[PDB]
């Protein structure tokens, strides 16, 4: 069914479905078993920042994750997205919790997409930046347990009144408008996404993670995609 | 029904419904009878550029229209858009033809909207830029006779195969995503729109015009809004 | 000598040279006696944000100052900067202390200037954004006691090792490159500046203030411009 | 002496100093003998567009050159610019002519540089865009025969009154302000440059080319750097 390209921030090592033995960042092309991963020194309760970049000349999806005053983790992968995704896609954020849990809070998110033609001075661009989410965010499609407005934040997975994270939860937020990633006469196509997140868990082994994904425009949360499946895939194939 | 704020480029003087005796630019707040107009020295077959700006501190909607190597026309109006439009709106371009006609071709369109909070470093922004339209532009809602892709342009009103403009036509194009123009804690809100257009008519008295508008998100072309009513209003009140 | 246009954040009421009886924001055109002022509820030790905007269609310099969780102060003034400043200018930040004092710390500064011609698709733009200053900031001209790099901040006026503010100090920081604010064929010219500042004083009556200014490119700190003269004017005329 | 990183658009094949047997695009790291080249189907008298991108995560300098309605040429090279250039550099355009010649006209140039820290929300950015050059362009350092203002264009090498290109000419234009390309705590550093050029020659074998370069901030045209040496290197080593 859905086509998914995601950058995952996987907090719980399910070494049974391929995770390394630690929290890691990975690049997933159509499967939960990452094509590439990097060790991520995850910090409970600290605000992190994820940066994701790509361009159709280099055909390399790269991601960098950092915490203030910390060394950063980075992961890269050669892949031609023209061969994996449709011409028009929707971009979004997803997260889940399972028997273990954590809060998956998004404090900001910006995205920029550009298509430059061979025509003199011809660039098509899309840019959005959210530094504050409101209770009725009409430019986002919220799926699952995702909600906006709490503390002006985006809560991807369920959190009780006190802000405690609930288990077995899954939620996604997609930017309302379709994004154009390929064009017949495009000489260069590129995108970059940035998001700041706060993962906090009362547990020692928090789970599952957060992912930035790009999918077919009509993507929806697959059945049984809670836990280790990050609200993105239907199975662990 | 609909709430409309538009900047019109009115090519045909219907002095019976308030137009001056010449082609003019005007600012319309909920009625086709402009609150303010400026004389516009319209050029048949030349590519023009319209710039529209506004900010919630000054509460002034201003518009500038120019042609290369020509003096420019400008029109301004004090108005607090918080008191006229809803919190969430859709922005778009509209055009019409009646017994007289012309081509209403859009070659490019960019829009930028920003909401800056009192929170340190908190700006929400939306920006889009089209320098090339494709036949299946999924981020635009096309209404009426508007079509995209011809010569990579946006044709707001009907044009025969040879590119001749048809009479009694009306079409609009709206950016797919809702735009947020007011926010509770916003200290400054602003927007700016730019579009380049080509108005060409085989006639001496071309009609009717083109307008940049902002409306409720569910706006649709009112009945009998061809001609002088610019695809925007239902009557000449 | 110098030509100065400044937006002042005046913390000390010198009602003898025209200040109101309280901390205020004012717009200064070539004299320290503001053309217009607004009451500013200044907060000791809180991080504030100043936004300044202008455009050559409206010919209105407006400024908004806010603190998180606070109502904001705003001040506006009709003025055609084409008639006051040269074609090429330098933009900067200035501050001073006198018998009373305070720290004048700048945590971030961004500026955007645009000149749009009547030529199709012809915009000249300059944009800079500093969210971190380094000890050897080669794109800034530092005058007086201004220094960079401390805590990655810009310190406009002298501060002892413990960060205590010194009296009788004056410093300015100017962006290295000249900025083009008018152009023969320009149909619209605009600029916007944003800066976040931290004013902290161990005193009850802190003094003097901070100002965003625009001046001739060879501007330098006038003699005896400490205190109430904000490092900008030579006298209180 | 100078440190040079350049993207060359080499119109004349000096196969004696390493050029392929045709017009090509190449990436030069400290020597005129390109580390990498691509065949470039050069078009006399047509307006081309060069796009150059780089980011410190991928450590790949890539360049794309196109003409309207033409297939584009692209060239890439893995190189860590932190190991080749200083922390602070100046960016510019250079060109030359020798016994053979051509006009080296620049119609537009934009550059964007960003440094993103590990600090939450901390980006330093520089952006400039010239779509029109004026006779007294105070934000550019012009060296050699480069001049501005003709037809609102930048003429890198000498052209007689009729616009005929002169031989043995060399000129460069550098953006006035120093650009910061590395920073201690930077997690990601990137830049992108775009320029449109018009190479026209009354000859069958036009020479020599144009190059986008990055150098030490005090770079100046080396002695005898006309012709094949592109105003960038002192010798063909
Ligand atoms: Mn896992
Ligand atoms: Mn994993
Ligand atoms: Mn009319
Ligand atoms: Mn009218
Ligand atoms: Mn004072
Ligand atoms: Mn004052
Ligand atoms: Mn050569
Ligand atoms: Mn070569």
């Amino acid at each position: 069914a859905d086509t998914i390209v995601a950058v995952e921030l996987d907090t719980y090592p399910n070494t049974d479905i391929g995770d390394p033995s630690y929290p890691h960042i990975g690049i997933d092309i159509k499967s939960v078993r990452s094509k590439k991963t990097a060790k991520w020194n995850m910090q409970n309760g600290k605000v992190g920042t994820a940066h994701i970049i790509y361009n159709s000349v280099d055909k390399r999806l790269s991601a960098v994750v950092s915490y203030p005053n910390a060394d950063s983790a980075t992961v890269s992968y050669d892949v031609d997205l023209d061969n994996v995704l449709p011409e028009w896609v929707r971009v979004g954020l997803s997260a889940s919790t399972g028997l273990y849990k954590e809060t998956n809070t998004i404090l900001s998110w910006s995205f920029t997409s550009k298509l430059k033609s061979n025509s003199t001075h011809e660039t098509n661009a899309l840019h959005f930046m959210f530094n504050q989410f409101s209770k009725d965010q009409k430019d986002l499609i919220l799926q699952g347990d995702a909600t906006t407005g709490t503390d002006g934040n985006l809560e991807l997975t369920r959190v009780s009144s006190n802000g405690s994270p609930q288990g077995s939860s899954v939620g996604r937020a997609l930017f309302y408008a379709p994004v154009h990633i390929w064009e017949s006469s495009a000489v260069v196509a590129s995108f970059e996404a940035t998001f700041t997140f706060l993962i906090k868990s009362p547990d020692s082994h928090p789970a599952d993670g957060i992912a930035f994904f790009i999918s077919n425009i009509d993507s929806s949360i697959p059945s049984g995609s809670t836990g280790r499946l990050l609200g993105l895939f239907p199975d662990a194939n």
